């Protein structure tokens, strides 16, 4: 009875890990497709499964960081969303912190995404008329040539500057989508998706 | 690409059905063991998975009703919880409505549970000093010999009456736990739990 409860708890922890990987895969696919409502619903399911986790491997921590990173990027223009205990941290700044924590290769795409999030963290403040907040985000991030150009834009209040059109929010989204495609290909072979695909294919 | 998206959506619907059955099984086990916090966390996960459902079979509707029924029973003494659009319906009255809707055998245990929920729906109002609400719950439910005894208790405001000690909240819980044991035995062979148990047993 005591050892049976233990085997039951271990089996629940295995099933939760399979559910976490599947929801991360579904969250990446909805992010890549731009299916906003499916992303919202899947995010809610991933948050609940994470709250119930019995144990955590290094691979599961990376999966959690990936889900949290996409959530913050999706909320990038929602300056009223508070992702940290420090109420001053904006969603794109929270995404930047997670990006610097994930155990992943720092290839050229990694740095391109990092720099696009840095520029957009300032740009989204400027677009809403939050000029003082843009300077505070800049000070927190910066903690150059690129750096001095950004401070000049903030001081001029040049919201629709050509610089933000070349290093745009859409460009940040497209570079993140390229990374998401790699995560999708990697997690497509996880247990629950493979088993579900086999059931579907067998009925075809 | 269009047919690939379709196969992907079908596979996600299969995986969601497997997750729903597993969470119902975990919810039943936590209810049976009296693990209140595990029940709360599992309930949150089941609610999120239900909100994301792509399709629904008669078996999945029964599983949803089972989860909702246990939630209402667990909230039976929380008269501030509103489970219906009509704000007047108490949690045990909401549990009674679901109990009368589930496609299940109406054996002796079914009726014993039904009658215990009816008595306790009044008893929980009386225990909180809600004498007028107890009469309103009685009118909604009733909609005898048992019936006339209850109206007499409500009019006398006899909160700690011997009748409520014989048809007690604990007795209602124990009868519901006997039904939960049957649901647990039936759902123990569902895909995700069977596959997780095999992984655990293989490492022993
Ligand atoms: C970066 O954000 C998060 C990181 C980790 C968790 N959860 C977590 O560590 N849970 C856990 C459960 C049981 N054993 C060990 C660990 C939640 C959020
Ligand atoms: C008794 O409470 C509930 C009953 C059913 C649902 N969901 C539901 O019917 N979803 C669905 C999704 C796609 N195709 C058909 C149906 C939710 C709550
Ligand atoms: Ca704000
Ligand atoms: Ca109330």
């Amino acid at each position: 009875e005591e050892e049976d409860a233990g085997l039951v708890a271990e089996a629940e922890a295995v099933a939760a890990g399979w559910m976490l990987d599947f929801l991360c895969l579904s969250l990446c696919r909805a992010f890549r497709d731009g299916r906003s409502e499916d992303f919202r619903r899947t995010r809610n399911s991933a948050e609940a499964i994470i709250h119930g986790l019995s144990s955590l491997t290094a691979c599961q921590l990376r999966t959690i960081y990936i889900c949290q990173f996409l959530t913050r990027i999706a909320a990038g223009k929602t300056l009223d969303a508070q992702f940290e205990n420090d109420e001053r941290i904006t969603p794109l700044e929270s995404a930047l912190m997670i990006w610097g924590s994930i155990e992943k290769e720092h290839d050229k795409l990694h740095e391109e995404i990092q720099n696009l999030i840095k520029i957009q963290a300032i740009a989204v403040c400027m677009e809403n008329g939050n000029f003082k907040e843009a300077e505070e985000v800049f000070e927190r991030i910066f903690g150059m040539p690129f750096k001095s150009k950004l401070l000049m834009i903030i001081s001029q209040k040049d919201t629709f500057h050509s610089f933000f059109q070349h290093f745009s929010y859409n460009h940040m989204m497209e570079k993140i989508k390229s990374y998401v495609n790699y995560v999708l290909s990697e997690k497509s072979s996880t247990f629950l998706m493979k088993a579900a695909a086999k059931v579907v294919e067998s009925k075809r």
